[PDB]
């Protein structure tokens, strides 16, 4: 029943927990499937079966733990969170139910069409959502370090969005040395310098995702660790130097006199000082009450995406900036 990989072998017509009725598809290779609640008037839910092997059985325990933590912290549900109903065995795969939702924000995306964005009333609304997923984040000890448009999904209306996927989710006290955690396009320079990380890279996710949902591209599409530096410093300039100082991976992108190597058959080329030459409202840019709004995203993109993360706007402020409270 269960792939070399670890993987489950769904059927379309199979009975889950002797009440959940599997009748379409989502996503494969976890695999997440919808199903029909014979035990509760088939009522439609969301069944995440986790991989089977040894590393993954260990993920999926630890997003049960962080999803019940969450919805214990939020019993009115205002902190858009995804909500577990509960959780079974089946075949020796950990199941996961959940409330179901339609799309994911790179789906909806993908309708919008080539490059079009969300309308910027949308993006209010989904940047105020986020935000308050971050305040919930933050109450709780969580970090989600995944934050992405593939990540936060949609209800049928559109007018609901909810933050998924807490397999990568993890404490603030546990400190892993990693450059590679976050998906790459919306890791912080924190995490690839090896500087002491906080919430901060959940609120980088959120501006990454913020720029993508209103233009319809990636913010940072960065091949290596390196060129996302290069892309983030092409905004905001060269790093500070008691920020590089701090980190672990110093020598890996700066030198002894603290000036970046950027990598382009290898390729080293030092510079001293980057200037920003990337422009925001250019990128982002018609009525005058929506240029206002561009206008007013822009200001918030400034203060989200600041290199270091003690100058970084709160999860407070970002919620009370002028382009949530209008
Ligand atoms: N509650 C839900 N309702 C409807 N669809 C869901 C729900 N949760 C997840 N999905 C779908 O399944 C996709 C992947 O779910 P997810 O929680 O990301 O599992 P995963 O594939 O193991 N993790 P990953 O792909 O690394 O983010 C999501 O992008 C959605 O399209
Ligand atoms: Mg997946």
């Amino acid at each position: 029943w269960t792939d070399a990989e670890g993987y489950y072998r769904v059927n379309i017509g199979e009975v889950l927990d002797k009440r959940y009725n599997v009748y379409g598809y989502t996503g494969q290779g976890s695999n997440v499937v919808r199903a029909r609640d014979n035990a509760r008037a088939n009522q439609e839910v969301a069944v995440k079966i986790i991989r089977n092997n040894e590393l993954m059985q260990k993920t999926g325990l630890k997003e049960l733990e962080f999803l019940k933590k969450l919805n214990d912290a939020d019993p009115d549900d205002k902190f858009h969170c995804l909500r577990l109903f509960r959780h079974f065995y089946h075949k020796q795969h950990l199941c996961l139910v959940f409330e179901p939702l339609s799309m994911n924000l790179r789906e909806v995306l993908k309708k919008y069409g080539k490059d079009v964005g969300l309308h910027i009333k949308a993006v209010r609304s989904y940047s105020q959502q986020l935000f308050l997923a971050l305040k919930l984040l933050k109450r709780c000890n969580i970090l989600h370090a995944d934050i992405k448009p593939d990540n936060i999904l949609v209800n049928e209306s559109k007018t609901i969005l909810k933050l998924c996927d807490f397999g990568s989710a993890s404490h603030v006290a546990d400190n892993d040395i990693t450059p590679y955690l976050v998906s790459r396009f919306y890791r912080a320079p924190e995490i690839i310098i090896g500087k002491s990380y906080d919430y901060g890279i959940d609120m980088w996710s959120v501006g990454c995702t913020l720029y993508e949902l209103y233009t319809g591209k990636i913010l940072f599409p960065g091949k290596t660790n390196n060129h996302m530096l290069k892309l983030a410093m092409d905004l905001k300039g060269k790093m500070p130097n008691k920020m590089i100082r701090k980190g672990v991976f110093k020598d890996q992108h700066f030198d002894q006199n603290l000036n970046f190597m950027y990598i382009e058959r290898e390729k080293v080329t030092v510079m001293s000082t980057i200037n920003p030459t990337k422009d925001l409202l250019a990128d982002l840019i018609l009525p005058e009450d929506q240029r206002k709004k561009v206008h007013q995203l822009k200001d918030l993109l400034d203060q989200i995406l600041m290199l270091d993360p003690a100058k970084r706007i709160s999860i407070n402020q970002a919620l009370q900036h002028a382009f949530i409270q209008e």
